[PDB]
DNA sequence: CCGCATAACTTCGTATAGCATACATTATACGAAGTTATCGCC
DNA sequence: GGCGATAACTTCGTATAATGTATGCTATACGAAGTTATGCGG
DNA sequence: CCGCATAACTTCGTATAGCATACATTATACGAAGTTATCGCC
DNA sequence: GGCGATAACTTCGTATAATGTATGCTATACGAAGTTATGCGG
């Protein structure tokens, strides 16, 4: 019917109503399942459900997470109600397969892993180590760490951070506005502050990169092989790049890491997030303190942080060793 | 359709439903609606979800703000769902590109704007500057911002005191009675008195002018060039002219306006509100205290007053100094 | 048509769903409405939206208070949305009068009442001057107040409290469970505590009336002319008597009632729980802490007790005079 | 119909998609439900909301909880659901109804319990008593006993363990890793670790039984009548009889069980989990340490455990008992 | 033995306030164009 | 004796920040007419 | 003076976490039949 | 050297307390293969 084909032509039309990630996978999990209807002589795209329940098998029997096979029937769901059509996962066999697979695999024993956590006595080891760095890039890390930790930022809003929001309170401390996050989308957005010890590690990078010149440049610059940084406004310092350097720094404290093929071996971008909520909830602060620190709306999410406390320190062993 | 005719006829029987600064702006926005539909051919009245595309684009194109747009859409669908017409914020077309015109602006890097404050110290100071002064323009003005900065109130309030209005207690402090509530449940109460210190000066008023000669008098007046005031029963000041005192006192103490035409170069109508609750929270004062005297209910207005004060650091800060 | 006979049917025979409250105001307001149409010569069930329009207009003449009207056309609703009929409410023509009688009715000034406090120092003047009686009516009275003023319960509940409900802490503190409230309904609910004081007034009431030999009693009664208590367990006192406690304790202090009419001269149950609240408000309690005191759950219910309070004492002039 | 006999197909073609506990009771309501019907003569699948309505008020009569009609209700809805059917849950009539029980049967007096707390004083005691004693049955109750305090752990996730996932710190603590986790998300964590007092008992079971001669053999296993063990890896100590082991033991102090019927008059399974709750608040951990100790994931349980200490007495008894 | 009359509650009706959740009006900011009641020269 | 100049304010239109009202039920406020037991002087 | 090297960062492709709102499935409690490995009394 | 009496559990059914998953979208993790400016033999 034409309407299918005028309802993707009008959601391809605003192709930026959507983050620049949700259609990257749309395509990826499109190949793969074109592909696997061709070699099995199935019409593609008006899916039938009892093909998409041989399909999900075949990915199980391939030894997916089921994180992932969540994902490859979500984008179909998407697709599918985007276009008007019923979703797949309306029918019996496909909602009860996914339960099926979701049961037999958590028996098996599978579980979600979570990062490698980055606290308070690492942030002063590393800062012990660093802080008579001359070199501008030993200047520009330990920045970044500082920041990192204190305002529990993800990686993608520090790599936006223009020179005109950083500004000062009445004291010393410096003010960072933020915008728009993950989830907020406004023009009021969000103000945070930093503590008199951070404040001296960003000026230095200011005065040190020079960076002021143009209120439209980034804090954040690329620092060439020579040691000049080479100051912008209009690329920004990639993600991938930003890695590095929780890569570095953990090899620079326990050297190389090993072949072993596992994830969270060392620390990543999220490691300081999880780190810093350790920290706060150990100490004793308030449930709100705590959601106005890190800004979510739902007290259960910090649940979700803190679950791998260290037992053999918690509560109950302190409370019967007396 | 003679439906619509009805609705319509009912509904301009009964337009004093809406305060006359909404019907100012219906018409405001109709007049733009209907040029542009003019210029380019459209058949006006009954929108079109294609057309409404066009004519949010060409309102981004020319540069107006995001919430200026929200307002051009808003009394759209007031005037079709009055007139009994499906609302067109509903249709998947315009809401794809409200949702793509707000995340380009704030990733533009749009910032909400606030109003300059007025402060203990300034009050001070042009009280100090001013009180000697015989002049009766300068009694007049000096009496306003006492009770503007003392009460709170907003300037379309603070228009309309009837002399009748004011009562003088035993201690002496005036108490002024609040004739027409903001709203049905008026949450800043119903009556506020005056500092003494304010008081003098609203007495030195009232014996200058000779406005207490009818219960009916307003107790603000204009002061024609010959310096003499006139009292009436029958007409309020302007708001207009309101601001005009701000403005002048402000281009009193300093220079004047650059030529960069933006907002909030100088002090304001909000100003007062916002330097009190300031200096509120920068004494010990607890926030429902603080809440209660202005009359707001949400927090948010009341945090976004106060975020740069060295008191919200927040517990990470805390933990972090010490 | 006769289907409506079948759907009001199904509403009659489970009507014990529904509080005997919302029956009762609903027979008044029929009464009214039929007497009404019947005057007029007017078909009264189906409610044709002109109708109710010179209904709302005849009733402004009156002067009745915009709660009023509003209860008024709110029962027309609901009796129109449980028979399975379109609301007359849908019309333009009644929502667009309802706007205009509420927003013309403010200009006039009416503003919402609120019952006089009786705050903590009200409550040791009274326990100074009954603690030595020895007549159990004294002894009622005073435990009655005591427990009102701790616990913030609507007095509905208060008549409500069974002999089981009771209990002690290890510390000796009293407990009421509390069960059924006007908001929560569950066989789970809330627990409350007595301070020390509070409990040897409950104790002393208990010695004295012998009700707590038999666990099934309700914990207060009636005593008759003779000085006697009654205790049972088929029959509670009337919120009417609950009312004249309070008004024979402020006609034992200040003597006599005032002649004007007026509404809200003189304690009534509900002023303890705004006592309470400003209370709290003045001691600087945090807003969480009030929330669970008071069991509301939206934070505007705060901002809806404290609406007064004495500006003359008020944090600005407390500031600005020094 | 054929699209009914289709989905049930479906729906048995992929039984393992629910739990046994849930297909037990999905079989002992259609028993229930079906006897009903037969009785009264009337079609029982293909339900109708007046059959619903008179069944629901038939089982008040008998004064069943109203928790258990509403798992009555659900156990049909899911049923209908999964059938394809419109579901009663969504007539009219049930929801007046439900309405109607809850309200008249919370009237009435219906009231939740809880397990009977098994707190540190009493182990204790327990432990002072019996850890004189030689036999193995005796060591195999106190070592599960420690085991269930110390850990927290329910008893079905305990009888699980097997022998391997025991493991040794340097500090000489046991550690025990979980295994198969209760969710995907695991709020409880990964590993748990003994204090070294309940390990001295751990030790002592595992050397006088043969089970750790094998790593796949189950922890516990049956005793015999003349006090061989009888270790195992096929067959796991059913839960009925780990209940025995709590109300063995407190038979042996408090002597024989009362008649009256009631529940809880024991310790039961859940003992432990509120002992220890009890416990961890009066040392004042925070509520954070105690919800991820636990595992629970909703703060209203903790609430509800903790509510009688007189630690949890609200702010107006700070501010009367000032 | 008696009739009476004061306490201390109960029942009834017409007015008015409270709650929790879901989504649209209502006011101020600024530049430009018009008043019209007094300073001034000549 | 006027014509002219000019303070101090009023009215208009477009741009942007702030605070509100509708639903669907649950309560309380007041006074007037009633009811059932004892105290008192016969 | 030219060519070759190598720090330091971009694109690209499959794989797994995080979120905020809305609505049911999963486990323990405890009578009471039923099983089997042994003592006990000849 | 045979029969029956006892633990010490196991399986079953119905009644009541407690913790869970689905949806729609946004982000991070890691290996691999380009890019592009400086360093420096000779």
């Amino acid at each position: 019917s034409d309407e299918v084909r005028k309802n993707l032509m009008d959601m391809f039309r605003d192709r930026q109503a959507f983050s620049e990630h949700t259609w990257k996978m749309l395509l990826s999990v499109c190949r793969s399942w074109a592909a696997w209807c061709k070699l099995n002589n199935r019409k593609w795209f008006p899916a039938e459900p009892e093909d998409v329940r041989d399909y999900l098998l075949y990915l199980q029997a391939r030894g997916l997470a089921v994180k992932t096979i969540q994902q490859h029937l979500g984008q179909l769901n998407m697709l599918h109600r985007r276009s008007g059509l019923p979703r797949p996962s309306d029918s019996n066999a496909v909602s009860l397969v996914m339960r099926r697979i979701r049961k037999e695999n958590v028996d098996a024993g599978e579980r979600a892993k979570q990062a490698l956590a980055f606290e308070r006595t690492d942030f002063d080891q590393v800062r012990s180590l660093m802080e008579n760095s001359d070199r501008c890039q030993d200047i520009r890390n330990l920045a970044f760490l500082g920041i990192a930790y204190n305002t529990l930022l993800r990686i993608a809003e520090i790599a936006r951070i223009r020179v005109k929001d950083i500004s000062r309170t009445d004291g010393g401390r410096m003010l960072i506005h933020i915008g728009r996050t993950a989830t907020l989308v406004s023009t009021a957005g969000v103000e945070k502050a930093l503590s008199l010890g951070v404040t001296k590690l960003v000026e230095r990078w200011i005065s040190v990169s020079g960076v002021a010149d143009d209120p439209n440049n980034y804090l954040f610059c690329r620092v060439r092989k020579n040691g000049v940084a080479a100051p912008s406004a209009t690329s920004q310092l990639s993600t991938r790049a930003l890695e590095g350097i929780f890569e570095a720094t953990h090899r620079l404290i326990y050297g190389a890491k090993d072949d072993s093929g596992q994830r969270y071996l060392a620390w990543s971008g999220h490691s300081a997030r999880v780190g810093a909520a350790r920290d706060m909830a150990r100490a004793g602060v308030s449930i709100p303190e705590i959601m106005q620190a890190g800004g979510w709306t739902n007290v259960n999410i910090v649940m979700n942080y803190i679950r791998n406390l260290d037992s053999e320190t918690g509560a109950m062993v302190r409370l019967l060793e007396d």
